[PDB]
């Protein structure tokens, strides 16, 4: 037996729906200002500075071994400053061995030594 599938045609409005921009693509008379805050999709530093960097088209430089989770107090985060909000995590993240900071529109993060202060 055989079933020869005919090319056929699909039926809808995909072939009709044009996508274009007869008036301006978006419209916002304002300086626009992202909130890095912590959110429910990061899951991780990594994933959260991703997000972050990401939606202001910035670069990442994680120099960190592994990807860890948000200390907690993260969340508690948000400004609209990207400098600030590194500025803040870095205070907080000391205490970890992680200090981030902006540079050149690229998001630094390298590891700092606080696992022992009083060595040799």
């Amino acid at each position: 037996g055989s079933h020869m599938t005919k090319p056929a045609p699909d039926f809808g409005g995909r072939w009709k729906h044009v996508n274009h921009f007869d008036e301006a693509p978006t419209e916002i008379p304002l300086y626009t200002s992202y909130t890095y805050q912590a959110t429910p999709m990061d899951g991780t530093l990594k994933t959260m500075l991703e997000r972050w960097a990401a939606d202001s088209n910035m670069q990442l430089s994680y120099n960190l071994p592994s990807d860890y989770t948000l200390i907690g107090p993260v969340s508690a985060i948000s400004t609209t400053s990207v400098q600030q909000a590194a500025t803040e995590l870095s205070a907080v993240y000391a205490a970890q061995g992680v200090s981030v900071s902006v540079s050149a529109n690229k998001l630094l993060v390298q590891p700092v030594p606080v696992s022992s202060g009083a060595k040799l």
